[PDB]
């Protein structure tokens, strides 16, 4: 069944006391798995005696043996991936003697799509500015650079799967029923994911950011979306956008993958713009 009754879970140093954990509300519908806001204690290793809000990925009610094996493989992946500023990083675990919980960082601010829609100038309205936007895009690109470094692939790369903590710092999620609009022609037609497809997905994400939570390719049915893309139909420029950034977006949307801007090239360019705030 769910707990290890005939399973081989090793003992790591990552594991967190099954006791101090205490689960809470589940956040959103889990495309990557049922995740729950927990209130862990003494996992920072420097701030005991005070609760810290985290997210834990338990198993679903109709979980199968393969679901648990996939969860443990994903846990090991996270353990190998390493630490980066703008990524949902592993913080703890619950492996031996009980059900499997995977502790990942918690983001106070909701999804990026909802956060930007709620940070729109005259849904609440905390004033938002282009300077903050450019910082967001650069942070996301650096995170994606690191994520590509470990040769990982992003199932659904979109603002609907990017998070923000109380510190207003970007973090990726999903780096380990389909978003057709966020998929490159090569990936939408050959159904093969590649870094160039990740560049296209990142460019679509940038468009979603620049419009503060807009649906890409609005009014375009999915059936003819590929056909329109094949004829060289790329999205228009966002309203409150600059032409240089839009040209970077279109380059990320280049039909040929070879010429598309490398993830490092995008990070360099974004740093260049950020210096001119
Ligand atoms: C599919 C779609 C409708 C959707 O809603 N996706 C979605 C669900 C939940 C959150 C989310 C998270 C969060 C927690 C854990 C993981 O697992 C993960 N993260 C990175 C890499 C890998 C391989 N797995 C998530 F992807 C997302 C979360 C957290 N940790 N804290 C606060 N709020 C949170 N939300 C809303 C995001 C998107």
């Amino acid at each position: 069944a769910g707990v290890s009754e005939y399973e081989l879970p090793e003992d790591p140093k990552w594991e967190f006391p099954r006791d101090k954990l205490t689960l809470g509300k589940p956040l959103g519908e889990g495309c990557f798995g049922q995740v729950v806001m927990a209130e862990a204690v003494g996992i920072d290793k420097d701030k005991p005696k005070e609760a810290v809000t985290v997210a834990v990925k338990m198993l679903k009610d109709d979980a199968t043996e393969k679901d648990l094996s996939d969860l443990v493989s994903e846990m090991e992946m996270m353990k190998m991936i390493g630490k980066h500023k703008n990524i949902i990083n592993l913080l703890g675990a619950c492996t031996q003697d009980g059900p499997l919980y995977v502790i990942v960082e918690y983001a106070s601010k909701g999804n990026l799509r909802e956060y930007l829609r709620a940070r729109r100038p005259p849904v609440p309205e905390e004033q938002m500015t282009f300077k903050d936007l450019v910082s967001c895009t650069y942070q996301l690109a650096r995170g994606m650079e690191y994520l590509a470094s470990q040769k990982c692939i992003h199932r659904d790369l979109a603002a609907r799967n990017v998070l923000v903590t109380e510190n207003n710092v970007m973090k990726i999620a999903d780096f380990g029923r389909l978003p057709v609009k966020w998929m490159a022609p090569e990936a939408l037609f050959d159904r093969v994911y590649t870094h160039q497809s990740d560049v296209w997905s990142f460019g679509v994400l940038m468009w979603e950011i620049f419009t503060l939570g807009g649906s890409p390719y609005p009014g375009i049915p999915v059936e003819e979306l590929f056909k329109l893309l094949k004829e060289g139909h790329r999205m228009d420029k966002p309203a409150n956008c600059t032409n240089e950034l839009y040209m970077m977006m279109r380059d990320c949307w280049h039909a040929v993958p070879s010429q598309r801007p490398t993830f490092k090239q995008l990070v360099e360019d974004l740093d260049r713009i950020l210096t001119l705030t």
